[PDB]
């Protein structure tokens, strides 16, 4: 009973329900981004056993990780974490700052494990449409018949982010910032902000650009109000490699993510999940740039960078070390880490990635993007999936 892929007809008043649902990113310069022309059929037992059972698995392989990487200076080395920084995201991890959420990349491999590519634990996006939009989809899919009325679907993504905005509540404004001219960003850090709201959080967006600095550094918004806690859709990288990083070490300011994340936001995790759990079905072999390769001569494999996103300057090599594929991205010059070779599945002429979203430490829904080559990227599509048998 295999997962596959069947096309629907697309909703024919989809530009209405997209403006009138905050979707201003649907279609991104006039290329279809949400693709509802076609739609992925899981078992639920597909959902249990090989997406959120290993999804929750690994996320604790990950928080063992951190615990081992706060301690050891040649890992926060190798994981080019400026040593400016190595104190405050140990305190971090040692106070347990809270997480909200991450997304981790998963290779479909059918019946067998999926493959974990990259844990985007700092700043996920494809947020709103996996917790909110593909929800809407299905309930109006089950009603027009193109799926089945039970249909169900991998996704309690809003409940749990807003019982956890609720865990997390402060009377004290809770502020969202990102940066601007991009659509998507700003509404994934508003639908963030709507969650929060709904569990009573009084919250406030700034602009990354708008933050300010007080005297002595401390962080406050356009009426000069001191922020003290801030979700941030910004790299945690560019926060330590801004000429303001250093004041992080007082912790004046809550982040989240939290510092901490920065040893999970970074494909520096996967030679160390290897390493720590050498052989886990779910694992790819993995090796920092310089170490003996984990494969036999012959085989194919992949570089990419440490800090990157969206495929920049992921490069996918045969085994006479050619370039079987490879994707423009502004990393190329930060270190890399090599990795086992799992080709993405392919259906129709579309190669498929899987997203299984985290919150806090609960793993709660998927969402898939479809792209053109084996290298997901800028041109990528978002794709509904439901639950059936
Ligand atoms: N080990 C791998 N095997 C096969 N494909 C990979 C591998 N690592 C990355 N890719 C491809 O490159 C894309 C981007 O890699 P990823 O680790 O998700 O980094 P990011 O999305 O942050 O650039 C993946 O979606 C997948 O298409
Ligand atoms: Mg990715
Ligand atoms: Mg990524």
């Amino acid at each position: 009973h295999h997962m596959l892929r069947h096309n629907v007809p697309v909703r024919r008043d989809l530009d209405q329900i997209a403006a009138d649902n905050g979707f201003d990113f649907h279609i991104i310069d006039n290329e279809i981004y949400w693709d509802e022309s076609r739609a992925y059929r899981f078992t639920l037992r597909q959902i249990e056993e090989q997406i959120e059972k290993p999804t929750a698995e690994l996320h604790q392989m990950c928080l063992e990780v951190v615990d081992r990487a706060v301690k050891d200076e040649e890992i926060l080395t190798q994981l080019a974490i400026p040593p400016l920084y190595w104190d405050v995201i140990a305190e971090s991890w040692r106070a347990r700052d809270p997480s909200l959420y991450g997304r981790m990349d998963f290779a479909w491999c059918g019946n067998a494990p999926v493959k974990l590519l990259e844990y985007n634990a700092d700043t996920p996006t494809s947020l709103y449409e996996s917790a909110y939009f593909q929800w809407l989809w299905l309930e109006d899919a089950r009603r027009s018949g193109i799926i089945p009325r039970d249909a169900d679907q991998y996704n309690a993504i809003q409940e749990r982010l807003i019982s956890r905005f609720s865990e997390l509540y402060s009377r004290e404004p809770f502020y969202f910032c990102c940066c601007q001219d991009t659509d998507e960003d700003r509404s994934t850090v508003l639908y963030l902000q709507d969650c929060a709201q709904q569990a009573g959080q009084e919250s406030r967006f700034i602009y990354i650009e708008d933050l300010g600095l007080g005297v002595g550094g401390v962080l406050t918004d356009l009426d000069d109000n001191v922020i003290q806690r801030a979700f941030k859709l910004y790299p945690l990288e560019w926060m330590m490699r801004d000429d303001n990083g250093p004041l992080l070490r007082k912790r004046r300011e809550q982040w989240v993510e939290p510092l901490w994340k920065s040893i999970l936001s970074n494909k520096g995790l996967m030679p160390l999940l290897w390493r720590f759990f050498p052989g886990h079905p779910n694992l790819l072999a993995s090796w920092f740039d310089g170490e003996k390769p984990q494969i036999a001569a012959g085989e194919s494999y992949v570089r990419k960078p440490i800090y990157s996103r969206e495929g920049g300057n992921v490069t996918i090599f045969d085994g006479k070390n050619n370039v079987v594929d490879h994707a423009d991205g502004d990393y190329a010059d930060e270190p890399m880490i090599y990795q086992a070779f799992q080709p993405l599945p392919r259906f129709g002429d579309s190669y498929t990635l899987i997203g299984s979203w985290i919150v806090d430490d609960e793993a709660c829904g998927m969402g898939i993007r479809e792209d053109n080559t084996l290298i997901t990227k800028d041109t990528s599509r978002f794709v509904p999936h439901y639950i059936a048998g």
